[PDB]
């Protein structure tokens, strides 16, 4: 089982979890958050002047999958969440080696 | 050492709190999150029309342990958690391959 | 790869990116959490009583970078977030298997 932790632009929320949906994944944990990548967030003219905004607010999507779902996954975080510019987000993909659900306490290892 | 990652009901969390500190886990992060599970929310029935509500607000605990604790620090979770309903949550297990304590720099791995 | 996750004050949040930029470490993730660690959060005396505050507001940094980094994202880290005090924070070490890049779909393993 791995998990898959998304970090996108807020306004492609709705996008992803409906691509995540269409192919059956639907648990899901969202984090509101901030953050800025390799461009170190953004800047802007205003009033005739550079400002920069170094933290930028984020939208945190983990999805817990079994290891052969992963690329799937990705797949369509990539194709929902996309835009073609700056800032369109990172996924990263990290080990679980138990899986809990307490109504039922099984336990998938 | 691991880290258990516990999605519970908001309204649990101080349940949570005291099973883990009365077996001396005290150590733990807190985030409000939002998710949903299995059965992609929720139906209420309001002014006799069905209404879904698809991602509901959940509490993240986490909590880094011992190898040798997880399987405890999970049926402490469980036990305190638990109502019986779909919803009560789920928990995940992480690697955690380094831990440090900023004031001392002591780092156990 | 590897995410360097610390937990810090929040107010040495500033600190801390500085001190990660000035070493190149730019790309980072922000979350307002709550927390307590070994010290159960804190005891204060208000109107001649004892009273305690067992989670407090914290400040999580998640920072993913190659396993070569790491230890100089843990000392950068340790050095702007320490204040010699009770609570200055805990930095944990995840593995991550795969780094993806949304705009391109570049992939690294
Ligand atoms: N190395 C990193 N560690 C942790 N979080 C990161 C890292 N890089 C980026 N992020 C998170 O991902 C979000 C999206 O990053 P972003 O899409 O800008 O990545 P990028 O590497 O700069 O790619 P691009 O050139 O397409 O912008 C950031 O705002 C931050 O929350
Ligand atoms: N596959 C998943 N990936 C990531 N987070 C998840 C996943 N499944 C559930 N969660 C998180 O756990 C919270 C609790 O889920 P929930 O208890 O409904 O799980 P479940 O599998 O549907 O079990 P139940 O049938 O008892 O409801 C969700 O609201 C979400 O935040
Ligand atoms: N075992 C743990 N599991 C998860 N999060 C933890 C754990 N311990 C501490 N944290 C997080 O780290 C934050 C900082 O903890 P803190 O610096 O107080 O650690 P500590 O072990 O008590 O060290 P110190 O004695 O210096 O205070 C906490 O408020 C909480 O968010
Ligand atoms: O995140 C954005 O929307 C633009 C900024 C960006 O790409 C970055 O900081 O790397
Ligand atoms: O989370 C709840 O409280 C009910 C909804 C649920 O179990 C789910 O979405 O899987
Ligand atoms: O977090 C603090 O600022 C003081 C409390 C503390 O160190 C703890 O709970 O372990
Ligand atoms: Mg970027
Ligand atoms: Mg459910
Ligand atoms: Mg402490």
């Amino acid at each position: 089982m791995k998990m898959v932790v998304a970090v996108i632009r807020p306004e492609k929320l709705e996008c992803v979890k409906k691509a995540l949906e269409e192919r059956g994944f639907v648990g899901m944990t969202v984090t509101e958050v901030k953050g800025r990548g390799e461009q170190k967030g953004i800047r802007l003219q205003f009033r005739g002047r550079e400002v920069e905004v170094d933290l930028l607010q984020k939208t945190k999507v983990e999805v817990v999958v079994s290891d052969d779902a992963v690329d799937e996954v990705v797949e369509a975080i990539v194709s929902s969440a996309r835009t073609g510019k700056f800032g369109d987000g990172r996924i990263f993909v990290i080990p679980v080696e138990k899986s809990v659900k307490i109504r039922t306490g099984d336990e998938e290892v």
